[PDB]
C-alpha cells in the first residue's frame, strides 16, 4: 500500500467520546457491552478513515463506524433472508422519511447518522449516498439467501460530508473514478477475509496508482473548473486513499 498512514488529529478526544452516541440511543446497554465496544477501536478506525476530520465531523464518522459494527453483530440464526429484510427494511425505511418510535434502537441510531449525514450537501449527493446505503442494506439479505455487504461506499460517502466538500457527480460516475473505488472495495474485502490474495492486492493498488495518473485527464474530459479539481483531488486524497490505507493501518 504506497499509501501514507494518516489519523486526524482530534483522534484522542473522539475515541475518549466514542460512548456517548451509542448509548445515549441505546444501542449499548450494559458496561460489558461498552467495554467489547471499546474493543473493536472503532474510533481509532474512524480518524484513520477520516484524518482530515475533527470535531463534529469526526464524531459522525466515528458513529458510523460505531453503528456498522452494532449493526452487523444483529446477524451472528437471523443472518441465516426473510428476518434479515425484516429487520433491513426497518433501517433502511430512514432513508424514506422518519421512522416510528417502536422502530428498534438500531434503527433510529441510523436514522441519525443520515440525518447527520446529509444536512448541507447537495440533494443530488443524498439521494446517491441514499442509493448506496440501500446496496448495503441488499447485500445483507443476499448474503443470508461481497463488494455491498463490505460497506466501504458508505464509509467513502461519509469522508465527503466529513470533509465537507463533494467530488464532482459526473465524475463519481466516470469510468475512472468507478474502477477506482471499486479497487478500494476489493482491498477492503481481501484485507478483511486474510483477517496470493496479496498479490491481488499489490496488482490492484499498481492499478490504483496507474488510474490514478488518468485523473488530470478525466478532469479535462469532464471540463473541472478549479475548484471542483480540488474537489475531485480532496476525493482522491481523503475519501479514496483514506479507505484503502485506513483499513490496513487499522488491522
Ligand atoms: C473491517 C470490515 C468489517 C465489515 O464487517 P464484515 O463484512 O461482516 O466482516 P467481519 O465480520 O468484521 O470480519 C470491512 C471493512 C470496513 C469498512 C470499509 C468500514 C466499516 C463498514 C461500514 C459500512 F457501513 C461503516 F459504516
Amino acid at each position: 500500500i504506497p499509501l501514507p498512514g494518516r489519523q486526524s488529529p482530534d483522534h484522542a478526544r473522539a475515541e475518549a467520546e466514542q460512548l456517548a452516541w451509542p448509548r445515549s440511543l441505546g444501542l449499548i446497554r450494559s458496561d460489558a457491552a461498552a467495554e467489547r465496544h471499546l474493543r473493536g477501536g472503532y474510533a481509532d478506525l474512524a480518524s484513520r478513515f477520516y484524518p482530515h476530520a475533527t470535531g463534529a465531523d469526526l464524531d459522525l464518522g466515528v458513529d458510523l463506524m460505531s453503528w456498522h459494527f452494532l449493526f452487523d453483530d444483529l446477524f451472528d440464526p437471523r443472518g441465516e433472508p426473510e428476518d434479515t429484510k425484516q429487520l433491513t427494511d426497518q433501517v433502511a425505511a430512514a432513508l424514506d422519511g422518519p421512522l416510528p418510535d417502536t422502530a428498534p434502537p438500531i434503527a433510529h441510531g441510523f436514522a441519525d447518522i443520515w440525518r447527520r449525514t446529509c444536512e448541507g450537501m447537495t440533494p443530488a449527493w443524498c439521494a446517491r449516498s441514499a442509493r448506496h446505503w440501500r446496496n448495503y442494506f441488499d447485500g445483507y439479505v443476499d448474503e443470508a439467501e461481497r463488494r455491498h455487504t463490505i460497506g466501504v461506499q458508505p464509509t467513502v460517502d461519509l469522508a465527503e460530508r466529513a470533509g465537507r466538500f463533494e467530488v464532482p457527480h459526473r465524475v463519481f460516475d466516470s469510468a475512472v473514478m468507478s474502477a477506482m473505488l471499486q479497487i478500494a472495495v476489493d482491498v477492503n474485502l481481501l484485507l478483511n477475509d486474510i483477517a496470493h490474495m496479496q498479490n491481488e492486492v499489490r496488482a490492484r493498488l499498481e492499478q490504483y496508482l496507474l488510474l490514478e495518473s488518468c485523473l488530470p485527464k478525466v478532469g479535462e474530459i469532464y471540463q473541472l473548473d478549479t475548484a471542483e479539481r480540488e474537489a475531485l483531488e480532496r476525493y482522491r486524497t481523503d475519501a479514496v486513499r483514506t479507505v484503502i490505507r485506513g483499513s490496513y493501518d487499522w488491522h
